[PDB]
């Protein structure tokens, strides 16, 4: 019976800490973040050019935005939108030009590339942006894109 | 066997109500003011009341709407802290001179400077607080702070 | 049986519930929060003088940056490196000249000072400034620097 009763008494924590965090969830996303599925984009709301970003969306514990369905671009669109900046991806081909691939290795499995990108403009766009349109654009990796990481 | 797991899963109640604490206390600081079970949080810049409005829906709540006297100090340290008076969510823009908020139920609560609200130049149908805490009717055209309430 | 099994229920709310926050504690860091050990440093990304830095820490439930290892003040700096602005900690000598403690009154048990520090210059220096590099100087309290609060 006292395991009963101390069974019962977590219940009512849990359901007071699971109500609470539900709240917080909401005041943490407003408003840099966006939550996608499982997925949440955060932007840190400057511009750093590809290496700069990739680094602090790393040491983070997270990595730049990798939208991988419309759903997900569309919910990353949105703080584009909100910041008019465009931002960097994780996305680049610099390992192998004409070849993009996540900061893993694996090929994309979505893209939403503007019409004829990517270009390789002046042969030195190996990073890519997307646009407030939703678009992406390769660019070189050395410009200054909005930071937004995905947790 | 079953008191085993009962006594970890205790240990893990008891974690996560300390690390949730403390992180509530992290994600309120600086931007945030909690007020009984309502939390008021600036975007920390300034928008058009159309823009605020939809910013805060957007996000899953609305504009602050302090509805006691305590709801207002606490939306009010968050003005005072930005030095920029904030939109409130209420508005007379369905019939002139009869404030409401969002929902479309009368105020339960107020607290006006002197004289407001005025409609001044017949084109105030918004309203913003203070740094003082008090409330003035304004264009809504114009830019406040940004306050959300979750 | 009964309870087994509702043990076995509320363990996975638990669990999903630990996984659920992990992931929102590392969103809520990004970009402004570092967190070391059970302690979190988390900027307020402006200045001011060392008795407004102060109250905004003691009122949000926190203090001034307070760095005791080699370990926390590289987390520190790692906020006064990212916003590039020397930051408070909470430490001074107020009380007797020469002496630093932490606001409870207790002595120092882990310090960086720069080479010649502390120096009190001009004979009014009682304050703790951390510089990009991590190291330590006095400064007077009246300047602004970077606001950092540890929880
Ligand atoms: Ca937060
Ligand atoms: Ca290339
Ligand atoms: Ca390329
Ligand atoms: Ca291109
Ligand atoms: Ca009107
Ligand atoms: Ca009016
Ligand atoms: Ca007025
Ligand atoms: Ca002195
Ligand atoms: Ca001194
Ligand atoms: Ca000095």
């Amino acid at each position: 019976a006292s395991l009963r009763q101390q069974v019962e008494a977590l219940q009512g924590q849990v359901q007071h800490l699971q109500a609470a965090f539900s709240q917080y969830k909401k005041v943490e996303l407003f408003p840099n973040g966006q939550s996608v599925g499982e997925k949440i984009f955060k932007t840190a709301g400057f511009v750093k050019p590809f290496t700069e970003a990739q680094l602090l969306c790393t040491q983070a514990g997270g990595q730049l935005a990798s939208p991988r369905s419309a759903a997900e671009n569309a919910a990353l669109q949105q703080l584009v939108v909100a910041k008019n900046e465009a931002a960097f991806l994780s996305m680049t081909d610099s390992k192998t030009e004409g070849k993009f691939t996540y900061p893993t290795g694996e090929s994309l499995v979505y893209s939403n590339w503007a019409p004829g990108e990517p270009n390789d403009d002046g042969g030195s766009e190996d990073c890519v942006e997307i646009f407030t349109n939703g678009k992406w654009n390769d660019r070189a990796c050395g410009e200054k894109r909005l930071v937004v990481c995905e947790f």
